[PDB]
């Protein structure tokens, strides 16, 4: 019943948890509150906006991992990145599809900013450094969609190892390959690679 | 006005195009073809059952390029099939978003497990040939569906590059980075890499 931007966002997730992204409505986050619809319009003005305070509070609450340890190297960065960012994603149900349908802050803005200064003091070329950090995001994004949602001889023996894991192994693994793909290419430079 | 498959999924993907994911529905579907609810009921049962039926033909028409041709290197056959896997997702609005949704057919078994052969002939493990195919997947997937969805420094001259492509620039190269991961996984072997 205390109406403030914490713990309507606090019911939001809550009741994203019990329903989803599509099962979300203001009229059922009302009811939640327990107050009148015109009450919560003060307030919170239509789906679109909800969601954009989700998507944000979700990645403020827990992806804690979105800035580089002083002295790090840049693969390990990009790994703990995307281990957190995978992790947070992962906290609430369509977690993924809240973050994908949002346009980013500008908290996000200076994030991208600091992180693809991190990029280019360790050598990268502006193009190659955001080529970098968005190919971990999209392959994470991807990765985590595709959890979220859910016979042949040589299938029946790969189909195993996908279910005994819930999915980190497949991700970690390719994950590793992504990182070692951009030493070569960064180490490569104005040659033949 | 003729209901068969062929021109009942033809219309819903001229309407998918109109509507998009959430905005396609059978009662919407039924007046298109201009005929009443019930009728189509009798061809389509439900929403669920027109989206499966709609991600394996946007496929069927358009990942032309499911399986290796002839003598093609792996890191060849990955690239292409990455390629037109994302041309088939892009061809129609909220295509990744189709795609997602639905788990893969008994086509689509037959290919993952040829493709899982190839995989293993030039070398891969199981467990690794499969890692290698979901990871240009998944990356292709969040690739696409980051394009359909939609200021410091730094970023202003990054933001630049990125709306001077349609995404496809970025794509290719996380891409080549993935598949080079692989090859310096494969050559390895059996020492520390």
């Amino acid at each position: 019943s205390r109406l403030n931007r914490e713990s309507v966002i606090d019911a939001a997730l809550e009741l994203l948890n019990e329903t989803g992204i599509d099962g979300l409505t203001t009229r059922k986050l009302a009811q939640k509150l327990g107050i009148e619809q015109p009450t919560l319009y003060w307030h919170v003005k239509n789906k679109r906006a909800l969601l954009d305070a989700l998507a944000v509070e979700i990645l403020a609450r827990h992806h804690d991992y979105s800035l580089p340890a002083a002295g790090e190297s840049w693969q390990s960065f990009l790994r703990n990145n995307a281990m957190s960012f995978r992790r947070a994603l992962l906290r609430y149900r369509d977690g993924a599809k809240v973050h994908l349908g949002t346009r980013p802050d500008e908290k996000q803005y200076d994030t991208v900013e600091t992180q693809l200064r991190f990029m280019t003091e360790n050598g990268f070329s502006l193009r190659d450094g955001l080529y970098a950090i968005s190919a971990v995001s999209h392959f994470t994004l991807g990765a985590v969609l595709e959890q979220q949602e859910h016979l042949p001889p040589l299938l029946r023996e790969a189909l195993q190892i996908m279910d005994s894991d819930d999915g980190e192994q497949a991700f970690l693994h390719g994950l590793e390959s992504l990182i070692r793909g951009f030493e070569v290419q960064l180490t490569a430079l104005l040659q033949i690679v």
